[PDB]
DNA sequence: TTTTTTTTTTT
């Protein structure tokens, strides 16, 4: 009844944020400078300001929303011209609706309302057109006339033709023209419930949803997203008549989130304590008791060093880690803290993995035949971390699929007639079992990890874990008694602050090494060569790419305490953590 | 609105290429020499000679192309004589288009439009023939009748055949007579985006 | 092509 243009217009230009900025018109000014035709505002803001405008957004939504839309679009107008004949249309998306419901709890109740759901991207299809107002020609030699069949209204999901001639009232044969028929951007993903909502012994439930528009190209597979919109029942193939009058349901989007500025303050001052550094190695996997190499390693590759392009070849900035140790050493528990605390990451079992699996998927469209790709394990781990558990214990064919990945970062695709290069820059962490049960010291490592000496050197650390009982069984003993106990440490920074520092620094810095720090390196590399001259009779090699390695691990620990240059002390600390490792594999100085 | 044909004409023969070489008669001398029945030219010396012809060539593709070849074909034949009853059609192409497209970002707006992409071959099927003018024949015991289905008009893309034949007025069966429908040389290819962007 | 269990030939 009470139109709520009014109170809509006036609450874009005045509505006060956090820090007294005016955010909505801050934000509806790129919108017609960069010709965004999209709008995103809170709902939260909206409630504050009017709830009675806020509550109708969410019942009536299907008849207040274009009404919104077309006075957002008349204050563009009138503050820049400009946007005419240039955008005829503008999408406000509201996000944080209330109603949330879980996937697997959706009932006919709920159909034609809207309501936001939270899970997993799976699948997506590429872009395509979908008309929403045709132009048909009547072919009968008395009529050649031309006409928008569907009339005062928009063409439905189904393509439905014109029977019968508005402009002659006789049937016959109708031609569609695209040059006249009006189209728009329509792609389709589907959705799957986070793990740790399905119920025990069941299966993740799937849900499909439609993106239209501008919402096209959004996300990318594996990404946790929150989407708001309508339900509605999916109609496919009408003309099959003949029973089953039941029918899926299908989610049409009207907003999308993937996965600002308070955690970003709360970030900097992290990163201005002097033992930023140690308190993040802590904080790796609280629940167990030493390791501390170990922990160290694995907290840079997360972090990860910086790419260089050459003239001609490419230098990978990600880390690849290797761990070799007896049963019990707690090698999966920390591959699993790994996996969760990584903004993104995948992680694989050498069993339950294939080379199909690992890179890419032919499917072949039994609708219509065709042939077509689906995204891998290492693509989706693309700018992330994989981590590979029992690596050893995988197909030799199935292990072929990583030499590539680790070594030029691609993986290659020629099959079904489909050829292509795929991007795989992913840090790989892999953690295996000696041959005979526990580990042997004297033995050397190629003999005792059973792997092929052509896949070690394409790693840049190898850690060997030994449970060898001893002294320290007591503490051991007693840490793992308080940690079922309840009792946890202190001053460990949370998974959830973890995650976004480690993101935030692996976005805005990009370390740059200094000529102090060049030298360092330099000069432990040739005194190293001299030294490894007179008997390099070690099974782990010495060759120039261990000072690429050394280069990228430096590069980590400054990105760690957020640094923009490596310095001295980044640069030792490196030469000592590769040290270990030159000398922990079985070799002496 | 203004016909373009007389300067586009001049704009070939009065070219001023690297220099004032008139490049343009050289390669329509190349083309009548070997009936290559195809010439191309920059969109940078259109719009440098002429920037109005310039901007209808890159808007109005869909109308104003056809009269260019029309043009150009009579400077041809009267050029030259001997290119008749060789080469009925002549094309001209047009190159070096500012408006680029990354392959990922096409969108509904950039249909119908002249754009140009940039990417990587993948599969050529082998030539095959397109029909754009067939000849049908009503099969009924009275008409025994031949004629162009689609009167007027290039046949679409979608093959249709006449519903009521045209010479009778009839409904009925038609049959393709191809000894008398022409045909224009068809091929397919897939591109691909190159793996940088 | 792809994963699966099966009998079969042939990689
Ligand atoms: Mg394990
Ligand atoms: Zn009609
Ligand atoms: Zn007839």
């Amino acid at each position: 009844q009470i139109d709520y243009r009014d109170v809509f217009i006036e609450f874009l230009t005045t509505f006060k944020g956090n820090n007294n900025q005016n955010k909505y018109i801050e934000r509806i000014n790129e919108l017609v400078a960069y010709r965004k035709k999209s709008l995103i505002i809170e709902f939260s803001d909206v409630l504050s300001f009017n709830e009675n405008l806020a509550y109708e957004i969410i019942n009536n939504t299907k008849i207040i929303l274009p009404i919104l839309e077309g006075a957002l679009y008349d204050h563009i107008l009138q503050l820049d011209p400009t946007y005419q004949r240039d955008i005829e249309k503008v999408h406000v998306r509201i996000v944080g609706i209330p109603r949330v419901i879980e996937l697997r709890k959706i009932r006919s109740t709920d159909i034609g309302k809207l309501i936001t759901i939270d899970g997993i991207l799976v699948k997506v299809t590429p872009v395509k057109e979908r008309i929403y107002k045709a132009t048909y020609k009547h072919i009968h030699p008395d009529c050649m006339q031309e006409f928008e069949w569907p009339e005062d209204e928009e063409m439905p999901e189904v393509l439905e033709m014109p029977t019968i001639c508005p402009k002659c009232g006789k049937p016959g044969q109708f031609r569609l023209i695209p040059e006249k028929t009006k189209l728009i951007d329509w792609q389709k993903a589907v959705i799957q419930e986070r793990p740790e909502e399905v119920p025990s012994g069941q299966l993740p439930r799937q849900l499909e949803i439609i993106l239209e528009d501008d919402l096209v190209d959004s996300a990318r597979p594996g990404d946790r997203v929150k989407v708001t919109g309508i339900l509605d029942i999916k109609q496919d193939s009408p003309v099959k008549r003949g029973s089953r009058a039941v029918f899926d349901i299908y989610m049409k989007v009207s907003s999308i989130e993937v996965s600002s500025e308070e955690d970003e303050k709360k970030i900097k001052d992290l990163a201005k304590d002097p033992w930023i550094r140690d308190r993040i190695i802590s904080s790796i996997a609280p629940s167990i008791y030493g390791h501390w190499e170990l922990k160290e390693a694995l907290a840079l590759a997360l972090f990860g060093g910086v790419p260089k392009v050459l003239e001609d070849t490419r230098i990978r900035g990600d880390i690849h880690i290797l761990i070799i140790g007896d049963p019990g050493t707690a090698k999966s528990q920390m591959l699993q803290f790994i996996s969760r605390v990584a903004p993104r990451a995948v992680y694989t079992t050498g069993k339950g993995s294939t080379a199909a699996g690992l890179t890419a998927a032919v499917v072949r469209e039994k609708g219509t035949g065709e042939y077509y790709l689906e995204a891998g394990a290492l693509v989706l781990a693309d700018g992330g971390i994989a981590v590979i558990d029992e690596i050893d214990k995988m197909r030799d064919e199935d292990r072929v699929a990583i030499h590539e990945a680790m070594e030029q970062q691609t993986v290659s695709i020629a099959k079904a007639g489909i050829v292509a290069k795929l991007n795989a820059r992913a840090a790989v962490i892999a953690a295996g079992n000696p041959k005979f049960g526990r580990y042997i010291s004297e033995r050397p490592v190629s003999d005792n990890i059973n792997l092929p000496p052509t896949i070690l050197s394409r790693f840049d650390l190898i850690f060997i874990l030994k449970d060898q009982p001893g002294e320290q069984d007591r503490e051991l003993a007693n840490y793992i008694l308080d940690v079922h106990s309840g009792k946890s440490t202190k001053n460990i920074i949370d998974i959830d602050t973890l995650r976004k520092y480690i993101a935030y620094a692996r976005k805005y810095v990009t370390p740059k090494i200094t000529s102090e720090a060049k030298n360092l390196i330099t000069d432990f590399f040739v005194e190293m060569r001299k030294k490894s001259s007179e008997t390099p009779d070690s099974p782990i090699l010495i060759t120039p790419r261990q000072l690429e390695a050394l280069i990228r691990i430096s590069e980590a620990y400054a990105k760690m305490a957020l640094k923009a240059e490596v310095t001295r002390e980044d640069a030792e600390r490196a030469i000592n953590i590769m040290r270990l490792f030159l000398e922990s594999v079985g070799v002496d100085m």
